[PDB]
């Protein structure tokens, strides 16, 4: 089974990662995690961190080129996730598909049923084959916490909101940072 | 030995790999021919061409994503690159990466000793490793305003042996004695 936690920076996913891996061992099942973009693993993911910090001349401004380097980088984990999956219970990365398609969609200030989030859903499930999210789950914060480019970031929550509400790519749940771990586990592995 | 041949499009670059390849051939010489970009083989590769289509929003407007992707393109390749040279006794290329440096300083008005120039040289052939050509051969020949451009900014990169040796070469040359010249 995999799970993808999504949310934007400072949301806190990294805690409920940690929360609902305890909760799952708990129940008996195996868990490994994986995070993106691979920061460190991935020359497009690097290429793109150093593109967020003012290298690499234009390429940040592109938002689809920006959107192609995260793509690459999952890409070139999909071995690496089919592994995973063979070997565990439960996968969970932080951070998968549906980011890229929140935050490009938020920087062309457009919703999930444009054309980004369309395209993104195309070119990474269709043609790069990245395997489907069994769940996604949405940590969701408010304007003010997102804020804290803050527009930018504001505009993202409201995407992922979005796609959640449209089902983008598979089930999504919508959760709060205090969510029971147990019950979160029981939903997630029926 | 690895081989660059390089040009604007339309120069004629096909046409010389082929009877550069007969000229070594014929002189006993084993040769492989690898073309950048791979399109068809390469996903970066492919994105870029679609991009120059109109596809993939505003991927192809910025300069520098474009050059990205025809690096990454390159990177993906550079293992393939290092086993034809050690498999063959010339490799050609069609482009490397000084296509790279004259199409971006071009679309960027720079010259050869810009940033753009400067930053292809360090992320293609320092960061992602891609071995430097031992020849860049420019096929120099007889929007149009970019192609121009990128022409001279070409020359400029031969007359300031950027990334190795060059020989700038016209539509008419003897591909025999070009062999001849290349040959180690
Ligand atoms: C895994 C992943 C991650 N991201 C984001 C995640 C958040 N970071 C950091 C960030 C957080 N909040 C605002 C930011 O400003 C910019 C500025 C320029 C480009 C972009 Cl994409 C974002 C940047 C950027 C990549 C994507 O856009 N796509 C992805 O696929
Ligand atoms: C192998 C390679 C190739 N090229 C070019 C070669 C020429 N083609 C076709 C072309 C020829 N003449 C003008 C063009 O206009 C554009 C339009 C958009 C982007 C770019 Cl880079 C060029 C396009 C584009 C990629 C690079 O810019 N870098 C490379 O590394
Ligand atoms: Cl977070
Ligand atoms: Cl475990
Ligand atoms: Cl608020
Ligand atoms: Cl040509």
């Amino acid at each position: 089974m995999l799970i993808a936690i999504e949310g934007v920076d400072g949301a806190g996913k990294r805690t409920l990662v940690e929360k609902l891996s305890g909760a799952f061992r708990a129940a008996g099942r195996s868990v490994a995690t994986l995070a993106f973009p691979r920061y460190g693993q991935s020359v497009a993911a690097d290429i793109a961190a150093e593109a967020l910090h003012g290298e690499h001349g234009d390429l940040a401004s592109s938002v689809y080129a920006m959107a192609t380097l995260f793509a690459l980088d999952r890409a070139g984990a999909v071995h690496t996730i089919q592994g995973l999956c063979r070997g565990y219970d439960v996968v969970i990365l932080d951070r998968y598909v549906a980011s890229n398609a929140a935050y490009s969609a938020a920087r062309l200030h457009e919703n999930a049923a444009g054309k980004a989030a369309a395209w993104v859903q195309r070119i990474e499930f269709a043609r790069l084959g990245l395997p489907k999210p069994d769940w996604q789950v949405l940590l969701a914060v408010s304007a003010e916490l997102a804020g804290e480019d803050a527009e930018l970031q504001q505009r993202t929550g409201a995407v992922y909101a979005e796609l959640a509400a449209q089902g983008w790519g598979g089930r999504w749940l919508v959760v709060g940072a205090d969510v029971d771990p147990g019950r979160l586990a029981a939903t997630l592995a029926p």
